[PDB]
């Protein structure tokens, strides 16, 4: 039952002397009282994680290139450090787990990237969201004398991979509950992501500790000003500043647009959208430094035309251009027209930086 | 259990209190170091300029050379981010010919982790001092306890920093007392070291036991003194780049601790120096003469044109300014 995986995994000495202890324990129990179905848990979570198997470590720069860029446009830093990591890992014939971070305004695609990332370097992709924590039993698990006692998720993260070597990607940090008393997960996150402790995890679960020091943890902030010092200091950050007017048209024509279009049933079918139409709504819509009120616009108007399309059953193909954008999108809501036509004395004009962007 | 049948759990219970009895090293101890000059040496090839901890070291070593007894003090690391008050514990360890044993107390807030539970519980587990000595199969180990001032102080269901004053006390230590192993241990042996950052959080009681040693970081001219010994060849070494080729020059080294990293620690350093041959590898794969010079004119094209000098400064200063000086974490102001 167990024999075969504890074969084909190849699990370091000190965990093996375990198993053959746990075994030796068990050819004694009995099913009679819990103490078999407790020692066969126990068995069941040492055997799950893969102790001794990795995955195919990329090893062509172009096509990761292409794997990166056929889902994003301007992560050009993002891209350049994936490339960085590759180049390593050629030189070396081994891979190292590096800790780290993103921040910037929400909607950039911080959590996207993740999944293109895991794919081009052909790592299993696992998200874990930790922005309500208020306690540490879900990064370091409960000891097996408790009845609800489950290992920390980065052991049943390890499992569900069933691969060592995998990509963790920490959903948010900001979110982090520091609270007080109780629990704080914040100093569990420093065991976790310790560039050099990652060998000696120690789940409360598992006595034996386990190996980090392979994982790709990809953490996702939008602020810097709340992680402790000691959880910033170990941690690299990446900061990826907001789209511009010209990026997010870009990004729209090349991928929202297609994207929309194809989920909305007007797949490369009867309906387009004009340039001008896209500059409009960047311009008189979202003037934001995410994409994600842009892709609900777009959303929206693919759906209004998708319904004309079915209710209706002129000219060949429906034109959305910017003369009737109002009529799919309403009344543009971002206008700038408390500026003055001749600045009496005493008034001036200054700028200022707020989430939404420039004003 | 000479009396006793597999068929009930009196004899599951009993063998597995005789294996933990048998498996804690009840009286075999490890064999302590007499060569000053050997532990100064091996302390000296891991880390730069930690001086005050080799001399409390080399202490330990001579004090230990004029009795037979190795007694087991508790030694206690304060410092900022990044200084290796963590890093050191493994080298400290091999310096005294030790075992080395690491305890994070990060998040754990429960005393079933340091006192463990009763044999009555179907899965009791005695604390991580007990399966420490089990690991290490061996008396006066070296047990770091990572996290003294993130605990926690004890919320409910437990409060673990009272269990772990009662096992950092300097007198009654040679009777621990562990929950599951229900007769008192010799800890009087046991070396403990702390990792801290601030002072402020830990209760008047628990610092009052222990030892501080203040871990004061590192200046501009040790931070290139232990980059060029330590880290640049690491960084270079942990991306291939062996054969008489691409390196960093000192001034690229001057320029980054002038513009570029002014903490106290010497992780911020690691990252720029790790960036930097990082982009150096990738340059390399994409030309497949292989000679690379970073220097302090290209400086800015590796770690980031950015940098972070301001330094104020008025060029001459008018009547009513005056130029005094202020403490920041980023040196000073
Ligand atoms: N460069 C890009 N190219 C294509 N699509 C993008 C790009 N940047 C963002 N998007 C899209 O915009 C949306 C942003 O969602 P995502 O969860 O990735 O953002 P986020 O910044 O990580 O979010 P949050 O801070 O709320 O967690 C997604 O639909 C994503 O596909
Ligand atoms: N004085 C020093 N000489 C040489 N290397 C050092 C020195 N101080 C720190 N380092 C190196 O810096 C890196 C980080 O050190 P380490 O992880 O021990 O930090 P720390 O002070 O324990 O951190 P924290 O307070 O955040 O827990 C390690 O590679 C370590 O070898
Ligand atoms: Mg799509």
């Amino acid at each position: 039952t167990y024999k075969e995986r504890i074969k084909s995994l190849k699990l370091p000495d000190s965990v093996q002397k375990i198993f053959d202890d746990e075994i030796t324990k068990l050819s004694t129990l009995e099913t009679s009282m819990s103490e078999f179905g407790v020692i066969r848990n126990y068995l069941d979570w040492l055997t799950s994680i893969p102790w001794g198997k990795h995955s195919k470590e990329q090893y062509s720069i172009p096509r990761a290139k292409k794997i990166l860029d056929e889902d994003h446009y301007g992560m050009v830093d993002v891209k350049d450090r994936i490339l960085e990591f590759i180049a390593v890992g050629k030189l070396l014939g081994k891979v190292d787990g590096k800790i780290i971070c993103f921040v910037g305004p929400p909607g950039v695609g911080k959590t996207s990237i993740g999944k293109s990332i895991a794919r081009a370097l052909n790592r299993k992709f696992f998200r874990f969201s930790v922005g309500g924590m208020t306690d540490v039993a879900e990064i370091k698990g409960h000891r097996r004398t408790y009845i609800g006692a489950l290992p920390g998720r980065v052991v049943q993260a390890l499992k569900k991979c069933q691969t060592q070597n995998p990509l963790i990607l920490i959903d948010e940090i900001d979110k982090i509950g520091h609270g007080g008393i109780h629990g704080d997960p914040s100093a569990a996150l420093l065991e976790v992501l310790d560039p050099e402790q990652n060998n000696s995890f120690l789940d409360n679960y598992l006595d034996i500790p386990i190996d980090l020091s392979k994982v790709l943890f990809v953490c996702t902030a939008n602020s810097l000003e709340t992680i402790p010092r000691p959880l910033l200091d170990r941690m690299e950050v990446i900061e990826l500043t907001g789209y511009v007017a010209e990026d997010k048209v870009k990004i729209a024509e090349q991928y929202l647009v297609p994207s929309a279009k194809k989920s909305a049933g007007l797949e490369n079918s009867h309906v387009d959208m004009t340039e001008d139409a896209i500059t409009a709504l960047m311009k008189y819509y979202c003037r934001e430094s995410g994409v994600r009120n842009l892709k609900k616009h777009i959303e929206k108007i693919y759906r209004k035309a998708a319904l004309q399309v079915v209710k209706k059953l002129e000219k060949i193909n429906v034109s959305i251009s910017q003369k009737n954008l109002k009529d799919y999108v309403g009344p543009p809501v971002y206008t700038t027209d408390r500026l003055y036509e001749t600045t009496p004395p005493g008034v001036v004009m200054g700028l200022a930086w707020t989430n939404m962007g420039g004003c």
